[PDB]
């Protein structure tokens, strides 16, 4: 009944929604939630957060923070026996984890653009320090290669809208104009959509955009953003229930994958 | 040492940025931060959070949660002997508080639009359960009335983009068509800008928009959003500094007003 959440920056909209979805499940169950924010990137920042949560005697940890394989294991060891569930890891890491299907996410975005007839596709990845950014990049490569398509550009942002603006602007100023972009989050897609629009092009007709997350604002971007919905409500419910199953010792104990879906809006065409 | 933050929903961009700005400054000083999220709405929810935080034995409280005068006073009494700082209150309450100048935010928005020759001004307020949304509405009224202008419409959203979209579409479908709108946050302004655009009109030239907060995304809206910037970095730094001063026994004891500024971008003309 006291869950600690260690989270990547709350300035990013997906972690804030996840935190809210966690609380909201914990509220149903009578559980309290404490949140500690991880001080930029690395296993040492994440361990720091974990100790600060254990410093208030949480009975369970939800770690929503990107950890490379060995890092996740270092972090799991430091959770010293207190139930810990990881939310931003590869499904290959031998720890308790609930992740969204990157295979599906990436397949859907790729297959959607392929069905729409795009052949000039650019990739705007998240920062490759993030395991989840890398999984989505890898997935786009997998499905594009299956489709016998190579991206015409692939860039890397930092998940923020401005990084999406800068990367898309620099891609465009290089003379590289895809007819569609697969973007690794909705915040970066917002930025890319601004780059596109300010370059005198129409989002959708000239450069379609597929985002990732369906974070809350996305239905009201201009135009509303076609995207890979990851249900953070489901993530919150699921992880809280699982955490509590763990602290009562009769839980599933590796990875679970949650499904995702494609929300068709107005930025594809 | 250990800063407990009680915060309204982190799913809204401004409380997230404020929480990130708090951590930022506390990281500079060596302090830890834990965050309790406040459940739904009202003083009883906020009091629980404060008691969650007290039970973690935090050495200092930052309450970023909208509290009308008497609810604020009730919450402050609930803080026991632990230094508490309120960020979402009016400056009339005899508690420790650091708030942005709503007088200046509203004046700035109103004067900017009047200065631009606008006479048909619609107001999109935050939810009126929020003391700060009421303070902004009140300031808009004050400065419009000074200018002997009556708003041609006034509506209420819930701080989300979609509320901004729903309210502005409802407005325009009623045949109420302003030449400018003062919106109580950037998220709703995003929705308002979507509504205006999808109604066949040009944000800026047809219907100018002023948002509120300068939250991170807004430099990337389409077109980028003219807004009342509230420096959450500043808020973070000032509130952590003042909390640790108070922690000792040597700080300013009442309200501090932080300045705000008008950031002119592309949504006014
Ligand atoms: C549970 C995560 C893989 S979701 C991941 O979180 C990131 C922050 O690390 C960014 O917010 C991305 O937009 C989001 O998809
Ligand atoms: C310090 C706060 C009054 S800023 C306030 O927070 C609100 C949520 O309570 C919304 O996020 C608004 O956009 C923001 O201006």
């Amino acid at each position: 009944l006291l869950i600690g959440v260690a989270t990547s920056s709350l300035a990013l909209h997906a972690p804030s929604q996840i935190v809210a979805a966690i609380k909201s499940r914990a509220d149903q169950l009578g559980a309290s939630v404490v949140v500690s924010m991880v001080e930029r990137s690395g296993v040492e920042a994440c361990k720091a957060a974990v100790h600060n949560l254990l410093a208030q005697r949480v009975s369970g940890l939800i770690i929503n923070y990107p950890l490379d394989d060995q890092d996740a294991i270092a972090v799991e060891a430091a959770c010293t026996n207190v139930p810990a569930l990881f939310l931003d890891v590869s499904d290959q890491t031998p720890i308790n984890s609930i992740i969204f299907s990157h295979e599906d996410g990436t397949r859907l975005g790729v297959e959607h653009l392929v069905a729409l007839g795009h052949q000039q596709i650019a990739l705007l990845a998240g920062p490759l320090s993030s395991v989840s950014a890398r999984l989505r990049l890898a997935g786009w490569h997998k499905y594009l290669t299956r489709n016998q398509i190579q991206p015409i550009a692939e860039r890397e942002g930092d998940w923020s809208a401005m990084s999406g603006f800068q990367q898309t602007m620099q891609m465009l100023n290089e003379g590289i104009v895809p007819t569609a972009m697969l973007v690794a989050n909705d915040q970066m897609a917002l930025g890319a959509m601004r780059a596109i629009t300010e370059s005198g092009l129409r989002v959708g007709a000239d450069i379609s955009v597929v985002g990732y997350d369906d974070t809350e604002d996305s239905s009201c971007y201009i135009p509303p953003l076609t995207t890979i919905k990851q249900d953070f409500r489901l993530l919150g419910q699921t992880s809280v229930d699982r955490l509590l199953q763990l602290s009562q010792g009769q839980a599933v104990k590796g990875n679970q994958l949650l499904p995702v879906s494609l929300v068709k809006r107005k930025t594809t065409l």
